[PDB]
């Protein structure tokens, strides 16, 4: 797995983000995570977290997993790393979202961001509490 460039277009919630890719417009879902709609609990703060999380990077990398690099609505399926830190994973620590739609062959990172959510349900921390 390797990290390529990408700039901010814009926010969009929890685990969605617009996000310039070889100079093409395009929405990016988050790997191996759901957020929260904006509309249920804790979806504001999901949205909040991602939001300022790719809003204050320097540097927005994105990383496709072995398998499907685009879902049947055409997002973009990827890691996405802000100055490094990996947003799925954040969001994951943060109990604002949980590991899921694990599908084999795009799992890379699966255990590490079990990890996190066993370390966020531990502290009962937001979703958990
Ligand atoms: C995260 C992820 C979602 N999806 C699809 C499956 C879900 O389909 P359905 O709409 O058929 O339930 C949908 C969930 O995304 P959202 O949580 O963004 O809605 O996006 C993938 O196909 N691959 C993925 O890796
Ligand atoms: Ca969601």
């Amino acid at each position: 797995l390797h990290k390529e460039p990408a700039t901010l277009i814009k926010a969009i919630d929890g685990d969605t983000v617009k996000l310039m890719y070889k100079g093409q417009p395009m929405t990016f879902r988050l790997l191996l995570v759901d957020t929260p709609e904006f509309n249920e609990k804790y979806g504001p703060e999901a949205s909040a977290f991602t939001k300022k999380m790719v809003e204050n990077a320097k540097k927005i990398e994105v990383e496709f997993d072995k398998g499907q690099r685009t879902d049947k609505y055409g997002r973009g399926l990827a890691y996405i790393y802000a100055d490094g830190k990996m947003v799925n994973e954040a969001l994951t620590r943060q109990g604002l979202a949980k590991v899921a739609y694990v599908y084999k062959g795009n799992n890379t990172h699966e255990q590490l961001l079990r990890k996190a959510e066993a370390q966020a349900k531990k502290e009962k921390l937001n979703i958990w509490s």
